[PDB]
């Protein structure tokens, strides 16, 4: 009858998730009422507080936990193994894992157990994966045209173009309101790290790529990365960087984007920032000063190990497992991921075709894709397989488009045969890595920021590398190299 | 004979705590060898990692956990109550708690147990507490004298003075190397929030004061606070602020301070930043534009609830309790807190007068006090009572000095009769407060930095306050108000 789930949702979505049409239909379909503890900001901290305080729900929905957390909770008995529950009570999920046993391998821990229910979304594979590049660079072609400038081909062209943006008044309003270059610094889709590949090798949110000699390379200690920092520093020194880039947030970023104040900026999809217009387009991959022309691959993929865990206080394992398996029904997975049909007081992502019992995406008509999706999606455990497109649902227009942009612009320069595989380390190695990352992760971005605002990377670089080593960088690399080699060896 | 303790220490101190002279003597005296897990950066993250993974020591030394963490560990049985241990095995601590019963109340959770062993240090009381002000403002008096300027007495004087620092080349090298105004943004001793009181009410690291009407006031939604942000924004607009003030760190901060580049800066004690010299002095309390002249009280005090917890895996509670009780011996408490004597090669904070069997502070002769302290102190649970001064130990000279500065400059303008008492809330209230602070704490500083670097506080202020309310601010204050009323109803 009733289950208590903790969940994570967008602050744009309703405070009570049961107000969402998907979940209203679901309750009428399953006969299960969910009482939600719905965290719309700082989910992970508030979740951890719940776990540390012993105030556990029946399950944690849309969880997104790290492997070290996943394993610590399992060893402590906070969550339970679920492989028997899958085999007994979950025919939708069992069909997917049995059809595609590699996903089943991705879910299994070193101890042979499965502890969580994944998100699977098949959009491209290998270099052509939609996740291959997250922080795409976009440029205002309209300003290029007004200033009579060609699309820049080199990093030196980019500097000249940004100077024209800063001083040439391309909007025509007689004010220096143009922001030549902007980003949200850190991890994620709005960072500038995409341009570091123009100096060779590049960078990603893991700071980790895989060389064609099969060696894992920590990127944030490469000379090429030092050179990428000096280039951004050059833009800062020339007054080309958004004066707010190191303090502003998403809301401010898109407000300037909507007003079309950006010359060059970074995001996943321009339609979320500068909108549905032809004024902005992909910045083509640039050659560096020595002719480097490269795109570093992320280690992202259409798979997330944990979008649901079941706690040890859960009162009705069979009911819970069956509820979760309804989320892996194809029509349900598609909707939970992307939105739904037939709302009367809200725009709809889908229309339902009753004749074929299938979903068809509707045109967004200017609405930001991320905005409507986060209002109406549900998140959580689900699977979208390649065989579903054209049968269960259409492929989203924005997904089709981005896949093609990655093919056209980036794949020709993704010269690393491999990226880092999604491995599931032992608790012992997870713990060691977690201790190291507790020092390293913030430190890297802090130093990066300080070097762009000041300009002392030349005198601080070697000390920085020694700090990383003290934090345990070469043990870090050894562990990652170890799992890479194991992954290759058993392929 | 052997116990495993986790501890936190300065990165200036030896990696193995047993290299410290205090602990080498402690081992001879107690016959107990401690095997240390010593974290010198990110102690709390790495401690939490150890707890989450079940890698528990016998005890956590110098722990400093928040109340919510304490009660959560207690409820889940990570740590044990210790009141029976105190009664059965700890005559020094028992002697302290009976001569000073208010600390016993401060150690006791609402469920009637004691869960940790405190740090106690008596240096002033009430408004004269050495903790009443943490981020004191300091000003280069040499520059005032070279420029023929009077000490500023208003916020409008301060701007004029800072402008004279920026342009007037008061260090006389013909270059604009003077940094008029600098700080390390956030909580703690180097932040600038001390100046917000010149606009009435002011601010502290809790963003919480207590009005003379007995009502708790959240400071960061007051118009006074908005005016304080607008003042710092004016200094940013006039190019008066350190260009890396929101990027740099303590080491960079004190490197610039050692070079005497600062006009006005913030720290606990100038001897740690600009050194032991008369070039710098207290910045007197400033009158604001409307005549506001105020010092906001912090809620700090000479008491920390948890500098040691005992874990549920601890094998030898009697041995542990007696070892902890040795730390509460008066001569041992003083040394664990402040440093030691008799090191024939290294500098010493103390000499041991063996006739009187008491400690006397030594002149450091240029050495910053905090630097020798963090190399040779031990931390952990300890008590220094006011009755010890003149009997067990000298009062530190830099402490007497800071205390005199607080009386002379700040106490006349600390017009709040109360600050917020150190209450021990229920676990249910602790956990509710911690959910709200997960949202508010970072938000408050992020918006403040943003507003100083852009200039849009006036158009974002109301949305900012609605956001604070969405995060639960009124619930936050009602809880804080309940405990304050309950406190006053009991004294
Ligand atoms: O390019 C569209 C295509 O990309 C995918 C990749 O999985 O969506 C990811 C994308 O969505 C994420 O962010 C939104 C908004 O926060 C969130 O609602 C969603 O759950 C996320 O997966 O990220 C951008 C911007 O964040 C969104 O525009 C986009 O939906 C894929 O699902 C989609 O078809
Ligand atoms: O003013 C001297 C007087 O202040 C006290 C207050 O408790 O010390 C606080 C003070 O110590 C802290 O910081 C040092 C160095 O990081 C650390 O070793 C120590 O354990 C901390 O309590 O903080 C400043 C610097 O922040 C130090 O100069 C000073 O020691 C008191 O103990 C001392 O007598
Ligand atoms: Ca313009
Ligand atoms: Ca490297
Ligand atoms: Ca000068
Ligand atoms: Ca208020």
């Amino acid at each position: 009858k009733t289950l208590k789930f903790m969940t994570a949702s967008s602050p744009l979505s309703p405070k009570d998730p049961n107000e969402k049409l998907i979940l209203q239909r679901l309750e009428k379909e399953t006969g299960v009422h969910i009482d939600w503890t719905n965290y719309q900001s700082d989910f992970a901290e508030k979740r951890n507080l719940d776990i540390s305080s012993g105030d556990l729900p029946d399950a944690i929905h849309n969880d997104g936990a790290s492997d070290v957390d996943l394993m610590n909770w399992a060893k402590k008995g906070v969550i339970i193994p679920v492989e028997d529950l899958i085999d007994k009570y979950m025919p939708n999920l069992k069909k997917i894992l049995d059809e595609k046993p590699e996903y089943k391998a991705l879910m299994t821990a070193p101890d042979g157990h499965i502890y969580s229910f994944p998100w699977i979304e098949e959009l491209g594979d290998g270099k052509e994966s939609i996740h291959s590049v997250n922080d795409m660079a976009w440029i205002n072609k309209d300003w290029l045209k007004k200033l009579g400038l060609e699309m820049p081909k080199t990093t030196d062209d980019l500097i000249k173009v940004l100077e024209a943006f800063k001083n040439g008044d391309p909007n025509g309003n007689g004010e220096a309101d143009e922001i030549p270059f902007s980003f949200i610094s850190g991890n994620g889709n709005e960072d500038f790290k995409f341009l570091f590949a123009a100096f060779g090798i590049g960078d990603n949110d893991d700071h980790l790529v895989v060389g064609n000699d099969g060696k894992v390379d920590f990127t944030a200690d490469n000379d090429n990365y030092k050179e990428g920092v000096k280039f951004i520093r050059q833009l800062q020194e020339k007054g080309l960087i958004d004066k707010e880039a190191f303090e502003h947030d998403w809301n401010s970023y898109i407000a300037k984007g909507h007003d079309q104040k950006f010359g060059v900026y970074f995001t996943w999809d321009k339609n979320n920032v500068t909108g549905s217009n032809e004024s902005y387009d992909v910045l083509p991959v640039l050659a560096g000063p020595s002719g480097q022309k490269h795109v570093a691959r992320t280690n992202g993929m259409g798979f997330a190990r944990d979008k649901m865990v079941i706690t040890s206080v859960n009162k009705n394992l069979e009911l819970t497992a069956k509820w979760i398996d309804a989320q892996y029904a194809p029509l349900q997975s598609v909707q939970n991921n992307w939105g739904t049909y037939g709302d009367d007081k809200q725009q709809n992502i889908f229309e339902l075709d009753q004749a074929s019992n299938s979903l068809k995406h509707l045109p967004l008509n200017g609405t930001a894709p991320a905005e409507l999706r986060q209002k109406t999606e549900v998140g959580g455990p689900l699977a979208i397989l390649d065989s579903y497109y054209g049968k269960v649902t259409t492929m989203p227009d924005d997904a089709k488009w981005r896949l093609d942009l990655i093919k056209e612009y980036y794949v020709p320069y993704m010269s690393n045969v491999n990226n880092y595989p999604r491995v599931f380390m032992t608790q012992e190695d997870l713990d060691k890595i977690a201790h190291i990352e507790a020092d390293m992760n913030d430190y890297i971005y802090r130093k990066r920021a300080e070097w762009i605002v000041n300009g002392n990377i030349d005198t601080e670089w070697d000390d920085y590398k020694k700090e990383l080593e003290k934090y345990g960088l070469s043990d870090y690399l050894a562990i990652k190299q170890k799992y890479y080699d194991q992954y290759q060896a058993n392929k």
